[PDB]
């Protein structure tokens, strides 16, 4: 799964 | 902000 | 599922 | 806002 | 389901 | 203002 | 069920 | 004002 | 059942 | 005004 | 039934 | 059902 | 039913 | 003036 | 003014 | 169902 | 003004 | 389902 | 404004 | 789904 | 402004 | 999925 | 302004 | 902003 | 992916 | 998976 | 301006 | 930034 | 990958 | 895999 | 400014 | 900057 | 690979 | 594996 | 400036 | 800069 800013 | 999964 | 700013 | 499965 | 402000 | 399932 | 502002 | 099943 | 403003 | 099955 | 403010 | 101003 | 100023 | 169901 | 499902 | 201004 | 589902 | 505003 | 499936 | 100004 | 997925 | 200022 | 998948 | 999966 | 400004 | 920033 | 895979 | 995998 | 300016 | 700026 | 693969 | 595998 | 500026 | 600037 | 593989 | 393998 794609994870931005996290 | 965060993004997962878009 | 997709999760935006949490 | 937080938007989840949107 | 979807959540939104939740 | 809250949205679940919307 | 959908549930605004709850 | 809260609405469910609307 | 609906239910709004409850 | 609450609205209930309407 | 409906019930409006009950 | 539509719901305005309620 | 139609409920107007209720 | 609120309007349900017109 | 609100409009649900108008 | 669409919600405008809840 | 907020708009869902319009 | 769209949401503007929210 | 924030803009979401639009 | 796209998201602008979230 | 931020736009994802536009 | 794209991402522009995020 | 930051451009990711442009 | 970190990017995983992106 | 391409990243620019990131 | 890719990593940027992380 | 860093740019990658562009 | 650090890149991994990009 | 090409990498400008990293 | 590639790793730059780690 | 520095270039790698270009 | 460092540079590995590219 | 190519380098310049590295 | 190539390695600069390590 | 340094140019390696140009 | 320090260049191994390139």
């Amino acid at each position: 799964t794609s994870y931005v800013g996290v």
